[PDB]
């Protein structure tokens, strides 16, 4: 299911960035560690996703003193809205089971 | 965010069907109750989503002795796979926070 994995990777990448500004290799390390090894992102997958997020204003980038990525203001608020509504969804689903 | 609401509604509808075969009005009642009133689905929204799920083999339909909908075999397994991987995602996200 290609576009569910895509969605999953998006959420994860945004959450890494939420923890702090980071660069591609740093992100890939953090995701591999937090996933107990089960998830090893390809450098190129990150460039594809980051090209799209930048265009949509959700993230921005800049150079160290190596390319760093940053969650924008829009990006933070979009994450908050997403977490809020998906949490409603999770409780609705909880009420359907019992 | 049109296509996130769409995704949310999909998950909810599939979970209703997971609880048991149901018909459009019954589903809408159950979702409104489980959502403490915050979520009132339109009859037409359900037809749009159910047309797509049927085509993809995820659900099927039949008449009572009124149209009933049913999660297919594929449908159940797809739900299980989705719940499993999103649960990995949730734990990965948990490790990134602390
Ligand atoms: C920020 C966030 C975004 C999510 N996005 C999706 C999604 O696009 N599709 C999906 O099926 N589940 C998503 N989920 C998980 C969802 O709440 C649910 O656990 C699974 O969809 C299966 O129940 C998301 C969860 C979080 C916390």
């Amino acid at each position: 299911p290609k576009e569910m994995l895509r969605a999953q990777t998006n959420v994860i990448l945004l959450n890494v960035l939420k923890q702090g500004d980071n660069y591609v290799y740093g992100i890939i390390k953090q995701v591999k560690e937090a996933s107990n090894g089960e998830m090893e992102l390809n450098e190129a997958t990150l460039y594809t996703i980051f090209k799209r997020l930048e265009k949509d204003g959700i993230i921005s980038s800049y150079w160290g003193d190596r390319k760093y990525y940053r969650l924008t203001e829009i990006g933070h608020e979009n994450m908050r809205l997403a977490f809020e509504s998906w949490s409603r969804v999770d409780k609705i689903i909880e009420n359907l089971e019992a």
